[PDB]
């Protein structure tokens, strides 16, 4: 699709069988959701956003649906207070920014 | 131009005279720069995300070059760690998200 921004960039994503909203954030590196259950084990990572820096789980190679777009990678879950997609999976769906 | 996101989407801007060096950024409400004066009137505003708030100088009515293309919008301005154009500037500028 053509996503233009006069709105959040909000779209359905489906992760453990369950859709979520979420947010295509080309300013975010990873992916990172509120608290659910992952499969597997998972790794330590912080991330920086515009108040300072969280914890979070690293979970690899999740398979994630993005706008129907199919996807594997990495996901990082933690106290966000918005589900973001971020460029690790915007990549792999093909996204560009064009102007 | 088309940006893919394998690296972040970092751009050339000019602001209040200044080059500087940006983030487009589809999950930023608002356009946020490190600090720098502005010529005219501004108002206290508080933003929050990832990690928690901070205070901003919100200016209306600024003129920034974004690669290239011109833009007027609000800017705020205050200790964010990256300088960041959001989708107040990005619309003005025409860019979307492609997939
Ligand atoms: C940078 C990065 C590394 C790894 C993983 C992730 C998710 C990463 O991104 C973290 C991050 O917060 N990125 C931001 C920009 C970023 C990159 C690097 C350092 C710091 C910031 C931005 O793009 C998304 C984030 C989303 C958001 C979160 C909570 C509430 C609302 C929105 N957006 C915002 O904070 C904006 C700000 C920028 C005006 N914002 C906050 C006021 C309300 N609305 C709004 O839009
Ligand atoms: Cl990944
Ligand atoms: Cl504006
Ligand atoms: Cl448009
Ligand atoms: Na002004």
């Amino acid at each position: 699709p053509q996503i233009t921004l006069w709105k959040r960039p909000l779209v359905t994503i489906k992760i453990g069988g369950q859709l979520k909203e979420a947010l295509l954030d080309t300013g975010a590196d990873d992916t990172v959701i509120e608290e659910m259950s992952l499969p597997g084990r998972w790794k330590p990572k912080m991330i920086g956003g515009i108040g300072g820096f969280i914890k979070v789980r690293q979970y690899d190679q999740i398979i994630i649906e993005i706008a129907g777009h199919k996807a594997i990678g990495t996901v990082l879950v933690g106290p966000t207070p918005v589900n973001i997609i971020g460029r690790n999976l915007l990549t792999q769906i093909g996204a560009t920014l064009n102007f």
